[PDB]
């Protein structure tokens, strides 16, 4: 459904982009998001699904608006407007200087330090899980090997049991690509449902996971509070739950249908930390956004107070005024430009341990099966949302051609 056009939006601006059911899905989510970069399009439109949006369509715009949290604050970042009216995660649903303060706690339970606590296990479990797939000669990767290896460590990490992780994954699925049977605002109740009580179970009994790290942690010398230590839970369980998880198909897949690519990976292993770089600009896979503070004229487009726009972080890195042959995958691309951890105050402060696990990945898997690929007439289908990614990857290769080791 189209939501009707505002007083101030002009005719010639309007594209209507669906970010949940992109009109050229079939053609692959980035393939599908590309269009809005087409000769013929602004640099900035405005849909009318999703409750009517504007939409930033180029890295120079996207870059402009995530540094200038005055005019486009967090405080009501997803669309639609029910959705980021009820997103109260933090650090992400504030702007500074709120904000800050709790960055330092975060970084405590997924920063580079904890990555160093669990090196042997992340790559205990990345051998464990692919030498037990490598002699089957086929696997389901999103099941078999995409979902259980980012969330068992992540379990571990917040001291959680793997039984919940079924319920847990299909709350956060809902946040980002929901199926309809669920409300963001529902889907976030529930979430805290779960984690209310052992919050205050380890706040009464402190232990050394990440939840009892937040929830006795201080905030600029101040003890932290209930409310607060939930809000921030639960985005760790987002980002813990959703957002490698796809990365890793999108990747895979790709591997699986160039030989070439994976042979020089191969051949020249000390390339894998650039490998997974070039990776995270050609199938980014965010987009989140903000809201307008006061009235506001961008790149001559008039934007009113309450206005949302999405900020695709994906974009950046196909806009071929920021990466030249954008659609193709080069390796030893001089400067890689993008977004895909974010830009400004709010970075990524779990691309330490997401680098870690793609590497870890892609070295572990080549080593053990370097030849592989799309089971015999499949055709990978993709999803779009927050978050996108595939809905299944069967893979196939024949046992003779890996190794053990
Ligand atoms: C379990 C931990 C996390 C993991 C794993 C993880 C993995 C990844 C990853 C992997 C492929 C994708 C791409 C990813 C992408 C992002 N991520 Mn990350 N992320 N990520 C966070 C925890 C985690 N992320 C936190 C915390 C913030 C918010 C910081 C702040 O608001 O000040 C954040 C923020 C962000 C933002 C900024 C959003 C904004 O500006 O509103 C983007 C984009
Ligand atoms: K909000």
């Amino acid at each position: 459904n189209l939501a009707p056009l505002p007083p101030h939006v002009p005719e010639h601006l309007v594209f209507d982009f669906d970010m949940y059911n992109p009109s050229n899905l079939s053609a692959g989510v980035q393939e599908a998001w590309a269009v809005l970069q087409e000769s013929n399009v602004p640099d900035l439109v405005w849909t009318r699904c999703n409750g009517g949006h504007w939409i930033a369509t180029r890295g120079q715009l996207i870059r402009e608006a995530y540094e200038d949290y005055r005019h486009f604050s967090s405080e009501c970042p997803f669309i639609p407007r029910e959705a980021g009216e009820a997103y109260d995660f933090i650090p992400t649903s504030m702007d500074p200087p709120e904000q800050r303060q709790f960055r330092a706690l975060a970084n405590q339970v997924v920063g580079m330090p904890v990555v160093d606590k669990l090196e042997n296990r992340i790559q205990e479990l990345a051998c464990s899980l692919i030498e037990s797939l490598r002699p089957q000669g086929q696997c389901n990767f999103t099941e078999d090997y995409a979902e259980p290896f980012p969330i068992r460590i992540f379990m571990l990490l917040a001291g959680l049991p793997e039984e919940d992780i079924p319920h847990l994954k299909y709350l956060t699925d809902q946040m980002t690509r929901p199926d309809g049977s669920m409300t963001f605002a529902e889907a976030k109740e529930a979430l805290y449902d779960y984690l209310i009580p052992i919050i205050e179970q380890r706040r009464q009994k402190p232990g050394t996971d990440a939840i009892s790290i937040v929830a006795n942690g201080q905030v600029n010398g101040r003890p932290i509070t209930s409310d607060e230590a939930k809000r921030m839970c639960g985005l760790l369980l987002v980002g813990g739950l959703d957002t490698v998880v796809n990365f890793l198909s999108f990747s895979m897949e790709f591997l699986a249908k160039s030989p070439e690519h994976r042979q020089e990976l191969i051949e020249r292993p000390e390339r894998i930390p650039a490998a997974c770089e070039e990776l995270l600009r050609r199938f980014s896979l965010v987009a989140d956004g903000r809201i307008l503070t006061s009235d506001y004229e961008f790149h001559g487009v008039q934007l009113k107070k309450g206005d949302q726009i999405l900020l695709p972080q994906m974009l950046s890195g196909l806009d071929e005024r920021e990466n030249a042959c954008p659609m193709h995958v080069d390796f030893s691309r001089q400067k890689v430009s993008h977004t895909t951890f974010g830009h400004g105050s709010h970075l990524c402060l779990g691309q330490h341990l997401a680098r870690r696990e793609i590497i870890v990945t892609l070295k572990e898997w080549l080593t053990r099966i370097p030849d592989f690929s799309i089971a015999p007439g499949a055709q990978i289908q993709h999803k779009s949302g927050i978050v996108s990614g595939v809905q299944a990857l069967p893979l196939v290769w024949d046992p003779a051609t890996t190794k053990a080791v």
